[PDB]
């Protein structure tokens, strides 16, 4: 099932959602105002409310509070890129980053609210400071080339997965789905997600690549090419990482990771996570919207 | 019954919030407790808790989760020193180096929506969905006066420390209320005291900003009731003065001349003036509630603001 066919199937829900947040950021701000409309008039992906409606759908819902679920999402995901938007000393700016990013999370805490649910609230409470967390420990990883692998997937869980993975949880809980169909929606979007965070920091090297190199941000594949590749090439990397400002040597980079396997290695482990996503799936009734959920974790992976 | 009096009565509440509050910085990311230890230790005032503790009580409260409550609106509040900090580009906050100019913008900000989850979760943990409800909406309220006065008149600055001060304020009590269950009418108490004593608060917290972080309003031309007042009833070259320098969003260098305005025209003390009236409105509306101890320090606490 292709994109333009989960487009379409969730085209009406989508609008549900478009609308959710128009009504939520209605205003006084231009800024705030303008914001909605960017969002709404994206023409991005806009993966993490699709997985929200998607799997509503997916376990039977027949309201439309999953809606507000996909909203409210989508929120938490636009926060936090404002608030990664704040620069420190090496200089929207930073207060429109801050105080636009606060409004939105607060908005967002008090739609999950709206939904008068104690789980869903439990849940969300839970995956917002988790990915708080995740934000701080990446600040401390910046210019560290000595973190665990281990610690690197606590930061993608962290920072990308739980928000997919609560995402798709917590519409399940609303549709009021049975714990064998919860957890296999929550797993989904864990995988999934941890899925999404391997490609998107694998394409960092392939807006320009070479971003998390030149900010000496350690993630996956040049942690790989470090431990893996000559004492020479883990000398320029863990140099590359400890100063910053070495976009200048992606190539080097590049060569270190080619020999190795690093960017192949990291892809694989990318399909692995979008497999055992589709997996979890396997616990739902078989529908078209799984069907799309299903086509959301290839097209994650793909290339 | 005054400070040494209202404190005594709360001690062993107060140490509860205090235990409360630490304990949660409890994070296997160092960084975070870090510069949690670093921003909650620094003396603080602990008013907005302590009202949470004591109007918990007044209602006949016997519990120990007012002391949760009163936890986390001290990290609510705290979360917003952390942010306000960072937009304000201030480096110092109450003798020490703010956490911005210590750690780092980023770590400020990360570490401040760390805090104020914390919170939320807290919140979620007592189970109260009106609770989060009234919680939530002033917390917004108060980030969206925030990015207003980002993007001159004597009732239009009542409105911004209404939104920013006096909201956190209202909630404090109101939310302690309804933890212990009291009645529409004592919770409509408690909530009147709350948004009239921070209210209170404020403009005290304004005239005390003209000599008594000391400056900072004039520095940036903020348009508080004080200097407002002198530009009404001063000369018209101090009236001049003063205007442009709210335009310009900077007095600095001016607080010399603005205070000479001032102090011709009375103008702090007759911001302490409206704002008696505000704390006199505030024990008006403890009146609903029976006569405790626990209700002669929240009228304490009225008195001693102002």
């Amino acid at each position: 099932m292709n994109l333009e066919k989960i487009n379409e199937l969730t085209a009406q829900d989508m609008a549900g959602v478009n609308a959710a947040i128009l009504e939520q950021l209605n205003s006084d701000v231009q800024l705030i105002n303008q914001l909605g409309y960017y969002i709404v008039s994206g023409g991005g992906k806009r993966i993490r409310p699709m997985i929200a409606v998607l799997a509503a759908r997916a376990v039977g819902y027949e309201g439309n509070a999953h809606v507000t679920i996909a909203a409210l999402i989508e929120f938490i995901h636009t926060a936090t890129l404002l608030h990664d938007d704040v620069v420190d000393e090496s200089d929207f700016g930073n207060a429109a980053s801050v105080l636009v990013g606060d409004f939105i999370y607060t908005r967002a805490f008090q739609m999950m609210t709206s939904l008068g649910s104690l789980k869903v609230l439990e849940v969300m409470s839970e995956a917002v400071n988790v990915i708080a967390e995740g934000e701080v420990l990446q600040l401390m990883n910046v210019n560290d080339p000595d973190i665990t692998e281990e610690n690197y997937m606590r930061v993608i869980y962290s920072k990308t997965a739980r928000l997919f993975e609560a995402a798709a949880q917590c519409s399940g809980i609303l549709a009021g789905c049975t714990p064998e169909e919860e957890k296999g929606l929550q797993d989904y979007g864990r995988y999934l997600g941890t899925a999404f965070q391997l490609i998107d920091d694998l394409l960092d090297y392939n807006k320009n690549v070479g971003d998390d190199l030149n900010e000496g941000k350690p993630t996956l594949p040049l942690l790989h090419a470090m431990h893996h590749g000559t004492p020479e090439q883990a000398q320029m990397i863990r140099t590359a990482i400890e100063q910053g400002n070495g976009r200048h040597l992606l190539e080097p980079v590049l060569e270190a990771m080619n020999a190795c396997g690093s960017l192949e290695w990291t892809r694989q482990r990318a399909e692995e996570e979008a497999d055992k996503a589709i997996a979890a799936l396997q616990v739902l009734p078989d529908t078209p919207w799984r069907e799309a959920l299903i086509g959301l974790a290839h097209i994650a992976v793909q290339r």
